């Protein structure tokens, strides 16, 4: 299949990754860039983002799903369904509404596309309604991160996909901080695209520290898998 073999080319080996956010949370205005490499052979992700103004005004967790899903792992019998690769290399806008339950929001707009051959993330994030000592401003989640199941679903109306799926952060008193999201993308060429059947994505993420690092910073190690449904 020739529109395989396209996003194929483009993701078989390692694939350089660049991530730049600015980010509003109630007035608290931070950015943060990031660093590292994927390997789609096998959804896999490595990173690590600094945040560049100083101390991050929101737990780093918060930021992961915002922060490429282009290097999933779509198993070769659903490669047709693999909606991300196919809008490459023109790419594709990600855009979310993220409802941290019982207190504010989120909202990103990002584009993900090539720079020559490197893969680019670029986002702005604006959040609003937030308690000024709740979870998220009064840092109160736990470094670490619950792996989920997302369901994809085909969205004809803007030639894309969309999908609503939970979040649910480690708060440090052992309670959690259920986040849900809803997700958007529509691809930025006119090319043809592959819309996909009903679906599910599979994440898998890791959180660690740099020990040389004295600035606010987050590694993370990532799969995500394609999968479903049955």
């Amino acid at each position: 299949d020739p529109m395989v073999s396209k996003g194929e080319e483009l993701f078989t080996g390692v694939v350089p990754i660049l991530v730049e956010l600015d980010g509003d949370v109630n007035g608290h205005k931070f950015s943060v860039s990031g660093e590292g490499e994927g390997d789609a052979t096998y959804g896999k992700l490595t990173l690590k983002f600094i945040c560049t103004t100083g101390k991050l005004p929101v737990p780093w967790p918060t930021l992961v799903t915002t922060l490429v899903l282009c290097f999933s792992r779509y198993p070769d019998h659903m490669k047709q369904h693999d909606f991300f690769k196919s809008a490459m290399p023109e790419g594709y806008v990600q855009e979310r509404t993220i409802f941290f339950k019982d207190d504010g929001n989120y909202k990103t707009r990002a584009e993900v596309k090539f720079e020559g051959d490197t893969l680019v993330n670029r986002i702005e994030l604006k959040g609003i309604d937030f308690k000024e000592d709740g979870n998220i401003l009064g840092h109160k989640l736990e470094y670490n991160y619950n792996s989920h199941n997302a369901y994809i679903m085909a969205d004809k109306q803007k030639n894309g996909i969309k999908s609503n799926f939970k979040i649910r952060h480690n708060i440090e008193d052992g309670s959690v901080q259920l986040a849900d999201h809803y997700q958007q993308n529509t691809p930025i060429g006119d090319g043809p695209v592959l819309l996909p059947d009903n679906h599910y994505l599979s994440t898998q993420n890791k959180l660690s520290k740099d020990p040389n690092e004295k600035r606010d910073h987050m590694v993370l190690l990532e799969f995500v898998t394609a999968a479903g449904i049955t």
